[PDB]
Parts: C-alpha cells; sequence; structure tokens
C-alpha cells in the first residue's frame, strides 16, 4: 500500500514488495521517505498544457513524432520488432533528469538483460527499476506498475523531469484481470485508466513523461486493449514487422504512428518541413508499391524517377544506429537535405 521514495533509490532494483532486491549503481545519496502506491491524479487546474519538446535524440521520433514533457505515448509492437532497443535508445538518447522503469514482465532473463543494460549505462546514476517477473502473483505484477509511477511522482513534485516507462500495459492488463477474477463502485479493472493518467507536467512541479508499450498479436494487429490505451494517450509509435524484416532500424512506420501534441511543441518551420517530409514519405510507398507491380520504368515518368531517387537518402535518414544520438538541430539539418 506504501512504498520507499526518494534521490537513494537512484541506481536501485526494486521489487513487488518495494523493496531493494539488486543494484546497477550507487550513489552518495541515501534519502528514503515512504509514499502511498495509489494516489489520485492531478486536478485539471494542477496541470500545465504540454508546451516543451520532451527530445529524444532519434530522428524519426524528433522530427516527425514530437514529443512533450508531461505526454503519456504508447508504442506498439509485436514480439520481434525492437521495443526492448527502443526503449534502451528512449533513455539513452533523451536528456530526463530521471528514468523510472517498470517491468511487468515474463523471466527474470528479460529483467537481467535491463539490469545489465542499466548496468553499463551513461544513465545509470539517474535511473531506477521496478521489476516483477512470471513468477510473481498477479498482485504483485500490477503493484510493480504503481509502484514505479510512485517512485516518478516523487521526483516529479521535487521539480525533476521525469521519464517513466511501463513495459508492459499488456501484461499489467492481464494480471488486472486476474486480480479482477480474484474479486469476482469500484471495478479492477478501472486500475488502467487511472494509472495512465497520473503522467503529465505540474504547474508546481515537475513532470513525468511517460512511455507504455503495448504488444500486437499475431501480426501486428490491434487488440481491444491495445484500441482502448490508443485512445486514452496522447499518441502512439508503431514498431512494424514489415520495417523490422527489411533490416529497418528504428522499425518505426511514421505514416502510422502521431504524437498528438506535435504542434503544440514545434515551431512553424519545423511543421513545414515535417509536412513535406511526410509527403515525400507517402509519394514513396505509392511507387513501392507500383514497382512491387512491375509498373516502375526509367525515364518513363520524371516525377517517379525523382522519388525513386530519393528513396536512399529517406532510408538514411530514418535509420539509427542504436549507440547514437542526435540534437534536434542535427535532426532538423538532416531532414531538411533530405527534403531537398
Amino acid at each position: 500500500l506504501h512504498t520507499q521514495v526518494g534521490r537513494g533509490l537512484l541506481g536501485a532494483v526494486v521489487n513487488p514488495l518495494g523493496e531493494v532486491t539488486d543494484k546497477f549503481a550507487v550513489t552518495d545519496n541515501s534519502e528514503i521517505l515512504y509514499r502511498p502506491v495509489d494516489n489520485a491524479p492531478p486536478l485539471y487546474s494542477e496541470r500545465a498544457a504540454i508546451e516543451k519538446p520532451f527530445l529524444t535524440g532519434i530522428k524519426v521520433i524528433d522530427s516527425l513524432l514530437t514529443c512533450g514533457e508531461g505526454q503519456r505515448m504508447g508504442i506498439f509492437a509485436s514480439a520481434g520488432c525492437g521495443k526492448t532497443f527502443l526503449m534502451n535508445m528512449l533513455i539513452e538518447h533523451s536528456g530526463a533528469d530521471i528514468y523510472v522503469i517498470g517491468l511487468i514482465g515474463e523471466r527474470g532473463r528479460e529483467v537481467t538483460e535491463t539490469v545489465d543494460y542499466l548496468k553499463n549505462s551513461e544513465k545509470k546514476s539517474r535511473c531506477v527499476l521496478v521489476y516483477a517477473t512470471s513468477d510473481y502473483s498477479s498482485v504483485d505484477r500490477c503493484n510493480a506498475a504503481y509502484i514505479a509511477t510512485a517512485i516518478a511522482e516523487f521526483f516529479r513534485t521535487e521539480g525533476h523531469k521525469v521519464a517513466l516507462f511501463i513495459d508492459s500495459l499488456t501484461r499489467y492488463a492481464r494480471a488486472l484481470r486476474d486480480v479482477a477474477l480474484a474479486a469476482g463502485p469500484v471495478s479492477v479493472f478501472d486500475s488502467l485508466p487511472r494509472l495512465l493518467e497520473r503522467p503529465g507536467k505540474l504547474k508546481a512541479g515537475g513532470s513525468i513523461t511517460a512511455f507504455y508499450t503495448v504488444l500486437l498479436e499475431d501480426d501486428d494487429f490491434a487488440d481491444p486493449l491495445a484500441e482502448e490505451v490508443r485512445s486514452i494517450l496522447d499518441g502512439h509509435i508503431y514498431l512494424s514487422r514489415n520495417l523490422a524484416q527489411k533490416g529497418q532500424f528504428p522499425a518505426i512506420d511514421s505514416l502510422k504512428s502521431i504524437s498528438a501534441v506535435f504542434t503544440q511543441v514545434v515551431d512553424e518551420k519545423h511543421r513545414i518541413m515535417a509536412a513535406a517530409f511526410r509527403e515525400l514519405l507517402s509519394e514513396i510507398e505509392e511507387l513501392r508499391t507500383i514497382i512491387d507491380f512491375g509498373e516502375y520504368k526509367p525515364g518513363e515518368n520524371a516525377s517517379q524517377d525523382k522519388i525513386y531517387n530519393k528513396i536512399s537518402v529517406v532510408e538514411s535518414f530514418l535509420k539509427q544506429d542504436y549507440r547514437l544520438g542526435f540534437t534536434y538541430e542535427q535532426t532538423m539539418e538532416l531532414i531538411g537535405e533530405t527534403i531537398r
């Protein structure tokens, strides 16, 4: 019902009972305080408008899907689509004060992979990991999400710019379903929208910008749950199995992805360039079909040939080594080159 919070958790791995069970870093701050794991969301009047970009260092996101401080963004992917590597990039190449990761996963190996990632991360001294494995009870799996969120809420009240990751909402929701069945005004199912409303920028405080993962099954298809979360969140990033099998990483399909706060967090010249780039992406997808139909013949259509010769520079812009991060200025310089 209550959990540890505070700067003393930075570098720690926390289990569903809210106890530190491992460490991927040690810091000289030992602050440990206690807070309830369930808290009402902010009043509308306590929230600030999302108006400042949350930069990710990822070219396709910062140019076409720009996130804002306080936003909730869904990450939708099938099992082999690089969800975890994307999450690692979002941590490594963004600029948050503090990162809180809640893993509502399956095997301990997955957890251990994240711990060893964090052990070697530049961000290790500013991260907290909360986990629940498949072996823990459904109650414990749900609580891991609340604990992670409550830890983030403390850092927000202190004025920090916090990034929160919940992987995955899907396994959170399935645990919630089991907890509900154990019980049969309040439904155990309402714990999903009350969880998702907790992030945001506060007028009196800092912010929580939150990324929630959703699994797609079989083939990039949208669960009823996928549909419900999509409607609650402020946007979604879709990782395409097709793009991944083509070797494009990150496998973000920007034409099927959206940030709802985009026009609110970037300026006009950015808006113009992104719109132009999206039109070019659309033209490339049309040409790709024509090529598959065997109807593309060089020299027959000058506009088609011009689009053909842009495919390479566009793919190069979208593609990104997971170890590399780009500044906003760099990203906008690069996208300008591609549309020219």
